[PDB]
């Protein structure tokens, strides 16, 4: 029910705030360095740390611009935030193998 930093345990999200964007929670993707991330999308998340000024380019998701999503409490990359867009305005894409789930 609760999704965990998995490195350090820092409270992030949880199974209900689940979005599926474009009809689906879960997206695989690759960035401009080759590396492939397994995200899930969320509604909302806490416990991160936001880092720099949002950024278009080579956004996964049409119309929003993406944060570097830090572990607050760790430091570890956990995702993105992504604003700027519509329909949701903002929401997370979080790493879901640098998370733990568990109970509440
Ligand atoms: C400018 O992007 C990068 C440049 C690098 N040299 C290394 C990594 C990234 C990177 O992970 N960008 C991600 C951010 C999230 C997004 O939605 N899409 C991406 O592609
Ligand atoms: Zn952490």
């Amino acid at each position: 029910s609760i999704f965990r930093c998995r490195q350090c345990g820092q409270t992030i999200s949880r199974r209900d705030w689940l979005l599926p964007m474009g009809g689906d929670h879960e997206h695989v993707v690759f960035n401009p360095a080759g590396m492939i991330f397994r995200v899930w999308c969320f509604s909302l998340a806490q416990g991160l740390r936001l880092i720099g000024a949002p950024s278009g380019e080579f956004s996964w998701f049409k119309g929003y611009d993406w944060t570097i999503a830090l572990c607050g409490q760790c430091g570890s990359h956990l995702g993105w935030h992504y604003e700027g867009g519509s329909q949701p305005q903002t929401f997370f894409g979080l790493i879901k193998d640098r998370l733990a789930e568990g109970p509440a």
